[PDB]
């Protein structure tokens, strides 16, 4: 830690606080993520998951109980890049590219049985070259979490992460978020309004998991067509795949890489002010 010298505060997450630095020994620029047994096991096999569309992992740095990530470095995440895109809207054919090398990043950690668990648009980093990377994999926000982990199912599968990653991809095409829940119950009833309460004809199991009322309202589903309007009726149909309530119905990172959707995809360049 004697090696870095910090540049700038970038940010903060639950976890650490993040910020710039520079390598005294190679020049290099870098991420430095600061947190204050199993665990270091757990962190240490992520050095060896390695992919063009996954943040590296550089080195864990254990000293006096105090915890340190080293991360290469990118120059800017997905909700600045969305904020600062607000009033024209980023091109279809951008949003596709991003959603297509995403499904990519995912079809090889899930594969390895790698979950990350915590997705959302500050975990999402970009370059001045057209890529996007997943970043800062979980071993506070609810807007992106998954119905059954909010119905309190305890061995969750990697369903979760696709389900968080189309309330994303809706997010780029309307310029506003999906489900904005604002507490645990307020979270899971948002979804109801827009999906329809499920039962046991949507969702085989539904009515006995452990947090399961049957006092919840009964809404009724809306269209598609009124939830992402400006999408065409290829990305509205991978978008509802990705949205199934019973994650063994939902779309795998894999076979979602096959849909008709991307029968045309390229890979264009962002216009970035830094
Ligand atoms: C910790 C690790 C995963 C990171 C690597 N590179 C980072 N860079 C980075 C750059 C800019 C911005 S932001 N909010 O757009 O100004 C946010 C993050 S974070």
């Amino acid at each position: 830690m004697e090696n870095f010298q910090k540049v700038e505060k970038i940010g903060e997450g639950t976890y650490g606080v993040v910020y710039k630095a520079r390598n005294k020994l190679t020049g290099e620029v870098v991420a430095l993520k600061k947190i204050r047994s199993t665990a270091i096991r757990e962190i240490s096999l992520l050095k060896e998951l390695n992919h063009p569309n996954i943040v590296k992992l550089l080195d864990v740095i254990h000293t006096e109980n105090k915890l340190y990530l080293v991360f290469e470095f990118l120059h800017q995440d997905l909700k600045k890049f969305m904020d600062a895109s607000a009033l024209t809207g980023i091109p279809l054919p951008l949003i596709k590219s991003y959603l297509f090398q995403l499904l990519q990043g995912l079809a090889f950690c899930h594969s390895h049985r790698v979950l990350h668990r915590d997705l959302k648009p500050q975990n999402l980093l970009i370059n001045t070259e057209g890529a996007i990377k997943l970043a800062d994999f979980g071993l506070v926000t609810l807007w992106y979490r998954a119905p059954e982990i909010l119905l309190g199912c305890k061995y969750y599968s990697t369903a979760v992460d696709i389900w968080s990653l189309g309330c994303i991809f809706a997010e780029m095409v309307t310029r506003r978020a999906l489900f904005p829940g604002d507490s645990e119950i307020d979270q899971l009833f948002r979804i109801f309004r827009t999906l329809g309460t499920p039962d046991e004809v949507v969702w085989p199991g539904v009515t006995s998991m452990p947090d399961y009322k049957p006092s919840f309202p009964k809404w009724a589903r809306q269209d598609f067509s009124k939830v992402v309007p400006p999408l065409d009726e290829d990305g509205r149909s991978l978008l509802s795949q990705m949205l199934h309530y019973d994650p063994n119905k939902r779309i795998s990172a894999k076979a979602a890489l096959a849909h008709p959707f991307f029968q045309d995809v390229t890979k264009p360049v962002p216009h970035l002010r830094l």
